[PDB]
């Protein structure tokens, strides 16, 4: 039992406690949306994690994302580019990311 009609993020859709704390958090994330997927029940702070997982969401059959060359499950396509570019260059090593 409660009501909220103002003091909420235009991008989270989540109610808050003060319009300035609303403003500063809406800048310190940006991200996209409440990070929440509507097809998975998943969320994580980055921007491009969601826009990539969104455009890679097409009829995966399992309501969870996976590397279509492995069949191996992984949260988002940005972590897969970092898996694929090194977890497939030496044999299935300690997942140490695409970097220089
Ligand atoms: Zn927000
Ligand atoms: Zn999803
Ligand atoms: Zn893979």
């Amino acid at each position: 039992s409660e009501g909220r009609r103002s003091d909420t993020c235009e991008y989270c859709g989540k109610v808050f406690k003060n319009c300035s704390n609303l403003t500063v958090h809406r800048r310190s994330h940006t991200g996209e949306r409440p990070y929440k997927c509507e097809l998975c029940n998943y969320a994580c702070a980055q921007s491009s994690k969601l826009t990539r997982h969104m455009k890679t969401h097409g009829q995966v059959g399992k309501d969870v994302y996976k590397c279509e060359i492995c069949k191996m499950p992984f949260s988002v396509y940005s972590t897969l580019e970092k898996h694929m570019k090194k977890w497939h260059s030496d044999r299935v090593l300690n997942n140490d990311i695409k970097t220089e």
